[PDB]
């Protein structure tokens, strides 16, 4: 950065609040939306997970507003922290920091996202029970386990209603994991939408990269060469029990069905 | 960048000619479009300019290829060295590498980028005669002195037209870049066959510095502003040298207006 560009920053630039968080949910695709946004010349987002509104509340606002970076007019300053979509006091924490402030989620089938959650956890202690195990508190009465992490972060509908005890549904938008996939762009132009930006980012942003079976960015925010996510992001699942599968597809589906009504949107996990 | 991207690259990545080159002129706002172009996700450029087409010819193709940058299918290779226009030899070589190259040329009023090459050189050596001075041979203005010569784009671009047909090229406005950023950008993304992207948002206007700059460039998350070099202050010049110089690119200018289809505004 040269000398005119760090001095307009210092004279014109500001560390703002954020206008909008991505709250949720965990292994919904979160980090790809955040990278694909960052491609948009009027977004600024921090590039950690800040945790404030569930783990470091207690260092205060104004520790939060310096972790932002320092914007210029226009610009939209966000953050994405997928454990506050579950985490108790984050609705009411959000709204006495500013009730205005916009609240993405990016969903997934409840069942791959809980696979998907269990195999990260898999890599980490590589020697716990299998899914199929940790799944039922009794698996022949066919008695799932709501308790486990896994399965209940995927219940959207419980959830939401405790974000819409604190926040109009027009604030919140649902994104969709499994379009972000298989067209980045076009979930991106209702993202964008929702956000007040113009629309952007489009086709010609994206690559697909064969070797992972992923779209990539054809050129990253701040650099001029590609970028596909890491192989952290995109984990092969483990196989799973197909009764297991449908048991678990049987107890998401009512759920399901409140969650399309709540947000007047099929996303297609039921057929 | 990591081990997943960084692979990409190296097996479908691949190093190209230019397609595409910005040949002129100097002082144009050579910089300043090369670094908004360089925004687009189909764009690759080199960083420095190669100079091979006037002063490093003698190096090779191969020293020149080395240079690019390692593309994927649907990107564009570009280099910008503002001296090619007004090398005698440069229409000829670039035709022989391909006659399907695009070519851009950066223009500016001739008066105004006179002066602009002047104020640059003065910056390198301050010693020199003032602008005033150098300008007239005797009334007779020394044509010969490069930086009223540059000026004269009619005479320049008959050359490239004996080599190239006139829809290969592309006349941007140097003052319209600095007023309507985007205006120019959408001219010359639609030449080079590019979707638009580029738009009024990727600008910022830098009130202190007086030029517009990108909201968020290629290479960085944060603005970024062309340097203390581009955008230099030129010193007052006399108005009766100002008023014969524009007196005599006139018939030029009017002359190129009518070559390349586009009345650039110097002369109103
Ligand atoms: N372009 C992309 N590259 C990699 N993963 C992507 C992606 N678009 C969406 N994803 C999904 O993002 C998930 C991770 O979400 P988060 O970033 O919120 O933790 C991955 O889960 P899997 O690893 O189970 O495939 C993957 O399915
Ligand atoms: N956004 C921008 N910032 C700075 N200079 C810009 C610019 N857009 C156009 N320019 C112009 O680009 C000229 C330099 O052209 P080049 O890069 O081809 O040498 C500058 O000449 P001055 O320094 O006389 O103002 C300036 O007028």
């Amino acid at each position: 950065p040269n000398s005119g560009t760090l001095a307009l920053l210092l004279d014109e630039g500001s560390k703002q609040l954020p206008q909008a968080i991505i709250i949720g949910v965990k292994k919904g695709g979160t980090r790809a939306l955040l990278e694909f946004l960052r491609v948009h010349p009027d977004v600024r987002a921090v590039g950690a997970e800040p945790h404030f509104f569930d783990r470091s509340y207690d260092k205060g606002l104004a520790w939060y507003r310096d972790l932002m970076p320092r914007t210029l007019d226009g610009q939209i300053t966000m953050e994405k922290t997928p454990s506050y979509f579950v985490t108790r006091e984050a609705p009411a924490r959000i709204s006495a920091m500013s009730k205005d402030t916009k609240l993405i989620v990016v969903v997934r089938d409840p069942v791959t996202r809980a696979i998907s959650d269990y195999t990260q956890t898999l890599s980490k202690r590589p020697d716990i029970p299998t899914f199929e195990s940790l799944t039922f508190k009794n698996r022949t009465a066919g008695l799932i386990d709501t308790s486990w992490s896994a399965i209940q972060i995927g219940i959207y509908a419980k959830h939401l209603e405790h974000w819409l005890r604190h926040f109009p549904i027009r604030q919140m938008l649902f994104v969709s994991g499994e379009r972000l996939i298989s067209d980045p762009a076009g979930e991106l132009g209702r993202v964008q939408d929702f956000l007040g930006l113009k629309r952007i980012i489009t086709d010609k942003h994206f690559y697909f990269n064969k070797t992972k079976g992923f779209p990539c960015l054809k050129k990253a925010e701040g650099s001029s060469r590609p970028h596909c996510l890491g192989k952290t992001k995109g984990r092969t699942h483990p196989e799973i029990d197909r009764e297991v599968v449908r048991r678990l597809r049987e107890f998401y589906r009512p759920f399901n069905l409140k969650f399309y009504q709540m947000t007047g949107h099929d996303f297609g996990w039921d057929g």
